[PDB]
């Protein structure tokens, strides 16, 4: 048993649905209301409880709209989630890392009392697309207290993430020509320590922009990872260990992990 558990006992179908069981409210954060980042939208459960909190960054030239579906879907499973805009859409990964940090702090300290009262500030995670995924890796390396990190088709010039101790799921796309998995996602995964909880899910038949529209697989494994690591929710281990089979056409190219994952 576990005091951080929220929602019903899961199934694959529950994780694959357009919405989880929680009712999602939205709070707008304008550019000038956000100290240290470009604003965003906070998605949060209307059900009064405390939940973990997650910040999600888009990539270069991207806005919060490119990750909105995923922020809302995650929130609907019982999380407080901010999808950010960056100070400029030209910001590099290490700047996005600090803006993700600022967005976590915003949710904890600067958002409405409705949002702040629903956050367990000790249980935080970060995610991001492309350069936002590079920023996710950088922030994970700077903040070992984070509970989870999910880089989506990540891009970063630094290939060595051996300092990261945060449970990290990297999602790559086999056809990606912008952040090719051979030179980005795979080197990142291979450099993460063998001794941390980590997984690499490479989508088959998928482009760099697979994370930017509703995707059953990305939603399912993102939610399961956050449940397992932000909530310590062992009801979600079954989806992650051993995880999906390799070689599923148009779905999963491969799934690697360090299963079993320690609490
Ligand atoms: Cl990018
Ligand atoms: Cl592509
Ligand atoms: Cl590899
Ligand atoms: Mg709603
Ligand atoms: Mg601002």
């Amino acid at each position: 048993a576990n005091p951080y558990e929220r929602g019903p006992n899961p199934t694959d179908a529950l994780l694959e649905a357009r919405s989880g069981p929680f009712s999602v409210s939205e709070e707008n954060v304008s550019r000038f209301g956000a100290d240290g980042f470009g604003g965003g939208t906070i998605y949060y459960p209307r059900e009064n409880n405390t939940y973990g909190a997650v910040a999600i960054s888009p990539g270069y030239t991207g806005t919060q709209a490119s990750v909105a579906w995923l922020g809302e879907r995650i929130a609907s499973h019982g999380f407080v989630v901010i999808t950010i805009d960056t100070n400029t859409t030209l910001d590099q990964p290490d700047s996005r890392a600090r803006q993700l940090n600022a967005a976590l702090d915003y949710m904890i300290n600067d958002a409405s009392s409705a949002v702040r009262s629903r956050i367990d500030s000790s249980r935080l995670a970060v995610m991001g697309h492309s350069m936002g995924g590079g920023g996710t890796l950088r922030l994970a390396s700077q903040r070992p207290d984070l509970k989870a990190a999910i880089p989506l088709t990540p891009w970063h010039l630094n290939k060595n993430w051996s300092s990261v101790r945060v449970p990290t799921l990297i999602i790559g796309a086999d056809l990606d020509t912008i952040a090719p998995v051979l030179t980005h996602a795979r080197p990142f995964y291979n450099s993460l320590p063998t001794s941390i909880s980590k997984a690499y899910l490479e989508l088959d038949g998928a482009t760099h922009f697979a994370p930017n529209i509703p995707n059953k697989i990305i939603g399912k494994y993102s939610v399961a990872w956050l449940k397992r690591f932000v909530d310590n929710d062992t009801r979600y281990t079954q989806f992650l260990c051993p995880g999906p089979r390799d070689g599923l056409f148009g779905e999963v190219e491969e799934y690697r992990s360090t299963c079993p994952f320690a609490l």
